[PDB]
């Protein structure tokens, strides 16, 4: 499913994630814009072998299982498929893990490097939340 701005701000908030960890909706909606375009079926392999998945482009090395990754952990106790759903809840879900993971929303390259520092209020203007 292709999220519209407003529509996944309001699954976002709805599920807790409007200023967790001190990281306001902005920055969630502006990481999920840039990882993924809102696409939840989006993916991406990685030179590592490595795939990162869903609407926020988790990656199977640490966070959920593809059977295709050596030696790799997963710790949000998913297979990987489950980020792809139409349903947020388990992209959630794992998300929360990762940014206390010590790094905060720096997990995030895109983030990191499109969002940070930036006007992310914009990201929610004119929505109904």
């Amino acid at each position: 499913k292709v999220f519209g701005r407003c529509e996944l701000a309001a699954a976002m908030k709805r599920h807790g994630l409007d200023n967790y960890r001190g990281y306001s909706l902005g920055n969630w909606v502006c990481a999920a814009k840039f990882e993924s375009n809102f696409n939840t079926q989006a993916t991406n392999r990685n030179t590592d072998g490595s795939t990162d998945y869903g609407i926020l482009q988790i990656n199977s090395r640490y966070w959920c299982n593809d059977g295709r990754t050596p030696g790799s952990r997963n710790l949000c106790n998913i297979p990987c498929s489950a980020l792809l759903s139409s349903d947020i809840t388990a992209s959630v879900n794992c998300a929360k893990k990762i940014v206390s993971d010590g790094n905060g929303m720096n997990a995030w390259v895109a983030w990191r490097n499109r969002c940070k520092g930036t006007d992310v209020q914009a990201w929610i203007r004119g929505c109904r939340l």
